[PDB]
């Protein structure tokens, strides 16, 4: 099985929980892909079923909240890459990025908040990867 | 077939027609790609071949308009997933954002614009997909 | 093989070379991924090693350096898609934008600055790419 | 036969065809010059007959019409140069450029209105090339 | 001698003969070039020396004064090609336009202004053209 | 060798360097034809290989910048032609001229800006010229 995706996505206003602030993770309740059931909604973490080159792409958006956030891809603990979004009331505004990187079996995936606090919610943000060829 | 791909950019300054107008449908008018040929320009529309999961993505330039908007990815008239881009002279900004999602034969992907105008054109604009495997 | 990718990152604070004032390239230091090596690190250069459709993302982030930047995705030096990024203190923000293009053999493609400059370096930018199929 | 040129000449108030509006090409419906007849004037278009340099020059005249226009001279569907032309009452105003391109045969010359409209005509306006050595 | 070329301008800020009157030609002072001595600079008329195809090229250049004006490329008292240039104070607008046109031998080429005065002269206007290739 | 033709075009919004405001020599980054080499990219001269009659034409455009422009064709430090253009928000406009003129070999031909300034940059604009038959 060389078919491996996955697409979350955050529906609600809802703040972070009381276990947000404590990882700091970025979590997504509503999941619209998960090919493999490789991607755990609980934890919002993707476990590579195997070794490949995995294409990871995240929209994190925020509201006005006094504070300036930083979020970051990490790969086993480790930071891949990082985006920022600045403090303005007119409009909300998404930290993006996207990388592919080669993944062994076991390795974890996921969005961590580096810095600020994502208080007002950050819906519409998306978090999404897939296999683009084993290895 | 499962090499199914589009591309197609906003290469000028042009106003929106009037018909954009009515259905706040966001227009690319040169397409780099359309491989499947499932990509109408007409109504840049994206109609799936086949059951499959695709991937899209979008930026959505705009210029000081006095206007903030939001674009949103619709899937058969729905929401999917949405962008914002505030309003200020210094430069350009984008509204962007990707996904993938699971989509059956004769699935309509396409870009809506839920809020604010694109006056003063919307040049640089990109809207792209492809099939990432069929199911 | 119809196995192409490759993913590179600015990992540092670094200023721009006397080189990179002269071409206008934005140069990534740090490669994660480069199957086929079909990636030259050195001219940050992506040389299609096959007639195909490919993927291109890019994410370039400036800091506060009284300039505004026009970034663009460069083909056989002709631009085909291009990002912006405005000036301001409280964040950096990114220069983010993609595409799918039909690429031929020793087709080249990178990443130009059109305007400004990346003074203060340009740490945590992407730049990545890969073979969605061939033709 | 090194002898190759073309003339030709928007000769009328006529407005845009509902096919400009689609193709976004400028038609001169009077030629003046066509050596070896390589300006097809239903498409105004050239269609270079051997590989050397050729020269181009283009003239858009337009009228006050509450639009600023961009007009381009393409090759093969890519841009190569371009002009501009403001809106105002007191006069008409060209939107003029020129330039040395190298050919192959085959290869595909016309103007195309990059944005605003030419409502009011662009009566006036001219497109003239020739070959000013093969190769 | 297939070698036919001539280039006259305006170098001053002289008035209009009571002969530029009465004829509506624009005259042109000083000759920078004119190969075969095809051109009468008192006349300022170029005639042809020989069956071919010619090119021409002119600018006329004019200031404030209160009045819109049209030049016409003239071909044995006949328009081929014409330009227009608006009235406004901030800045001088030039009259320009070209074309490539088939003359026989004693053919006469020169410059008329169809509406409009010079008046405050119109230093830095030019006029020039050449033999592309004979018939 | 009889053909000689060269042609550049300003690609970019950006800014004037230190060494324009100093030799106040406008600059064209992108070179689409250089035949004969005898076009120097690097200080935007043409260096004549050899005594004939040549074509040059340019087209500087500039945007609302509080100044108003005058360009000039220089041969050997002096001034044979000049453009104008004057200073309005509602479009770009060009300062254009061109002019047949003959050179011995090693006369230097470029453009310079002999009033106002080109803040805002001069994307858009042209210089183009070639050989029309030596002597």
């Amino acid at each position: 099985s060389a078919k491996v995706a996955f697409s979350a996505i955050r529906s609600t206003n809802h703040e972070p929980s009381e276990m947000s602030n404590r990882t700091m993770i970025i979590y997504f309740d509503q999941v619209l892909v998960n090919i493999g059931n490789n991607f755990d909604s609980e934890r919002s973490t993707f476990i590579a079923p195997r070794k490949g080159i995995y294409s990871f792409n995240f929209h994190v958006v925020k509201v006005y909240n006094r504070q300036t956030i930083q979020v970051s891809l990490m790969l086993n603990g480790w930071p891949v890459i990082s985006a920022f979004a600045g403090d303005q009331d007119v409009t909300r505004e998404a930290a993006s990025n996207g990388v592919l990187i080669q993944m062994e079996k076991g390795d974890r995936a996921y969005l961590k908040l580096e810095r600020g606090n994502l208080m007002g919610g950050w819906k519409y943000s998306t978090f999404s990867g897939f296999l683009v060829f084993p290895l």
